[PDB]
């Protein structure tokens, strides 16, 4: 089974097989509820272990198998590096780059502003979140990879300190198509003729990344606050949208309205997404506001 991404084609052959004697695992960082992730060293070399169950079926390897082929061919700084995979022994593993700071929803959420830590985050903070994420989409979108799945559960943290760097560390669902049900879907996240025609552009991630701005902003509430998918999805067609979340800035709000725009045509590409984060972050006015406290 091929993978064919840019003008290249690659295969289980261009992994970095790893041997296993030079892996050993660390402890669990919170497993989801199909295959568990791990802290591990490679000899060191730190990183995370993501692990195929041993009882699985045939398609689920395969997809294990193009989910190491799609992360190993990516190169760019905000999208989360594939160290080597170990896939001779079992249970199978992928290497990853080490994202200490861990998923940007549990980190927006824990590291909220406090009557304890009131300084604990910054407008400029999460301005630089979204830019490195909005860079790792301009990556994405000029290699013509639809991600189909921007959301904070699935962007990570090289660290929680000051110097952090956010990247795109999921590919699930963009595998998933390469190769499921209504329940599943990211419905708030996906724009009106996503889930109607099932057409998908890279001005499908242009909409999702405004509702990631809106999960950043808002310091990782759920989008759409107490309506299911279906209200969301009847909410949106009908042209509702999000309101600014708590203290958002002007300028920042408008670049989601401009991402939810009903019209793909009327939606920014990821390069004027950047330019107007950017000019965001030149802005006093913007930067100089402050974050909500929660009590
Ligand atoms: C596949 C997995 O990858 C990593 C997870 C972590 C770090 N680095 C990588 N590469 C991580 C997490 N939490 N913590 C505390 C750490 C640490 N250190 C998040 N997590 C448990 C996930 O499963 C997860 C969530 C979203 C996503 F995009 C990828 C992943």
């Amino acid at each position: 089974p091929n993978y064919c991404f840019a003008g290249k084609t690659s295969s289980i052959s261009d992994l970095k097989e790893v041997p296993r004697k030079n892996i050993t695992l660390i402890r669990g960082l919170g497993h989801g509820a199909f295959g568990e992730v791990y802290e591990g060293q490679v000899s060191p070399l730190q990183v995370a272990v993501k692990t195929l169950p041993e009882v699985c079926s045939e398609q689920d390897e395969l997809d294990f198998l193009m989910e190491a082929l799609i992360i190993s061919k990516f190169n760019h700084q905000n999208i989360v590096r594939c160290i080597g995979v170990s896939l001779q022994s079992l249970p199978r593993f992928i290497l990853m780059e080490l994202m200490a700071g861990g998923d940007l929803k549990s980190f927006l959420r824990e590291t909220r502003p406090r009557p304890s830590q009131p300084s604990s985050l910054a407008m400029l903070d999460l301005l630089h979140v979204a830019r490195d994420i909005a860079c790792g989409c301009q990556y994405l979108e000029e290699n013509h990879f639809i991600h189909r799945d921007i959301a904070a559960r699935n962007c990570l943290l090289t660290c929680p300190g000051p110097g952090r760097v956010a990247k795109i560390g999921d590919f699930g669902m963009a595998r998933d198509i390469y190769r499921g049900g209504c329940a599943m879907l990211p419905v708030k996240w996906m724009p009106p003729e996503a889930f109607m025609e099932g057409i998908f552009t890279s001005k499908t991630d242009t909409w999702s990344f405004g509702v990631l701005l809106w999960e950043i902003f808002s310091l990782g509430y759920m989008p759409y606050p107490s309506k299911s998918n279906q209200e969301v999805l009847e909410f949106v067609t009908s042209g509702g949208r999000m309101d600014p979340p708590k203290n958002c800035p002007g300028p920042v709000y408008r670049i989601m309205t401009q991402c939810w725009q009903h019209q793909p045509e009327d939606r920014p590409n990821f390069a004027i997404i950047l330019e107007r984060i950017e000019y965001c972050t030149q802005d006093p006015d913007v930067i100089n506001t402050a974050l909500p406290i929660e009590y």
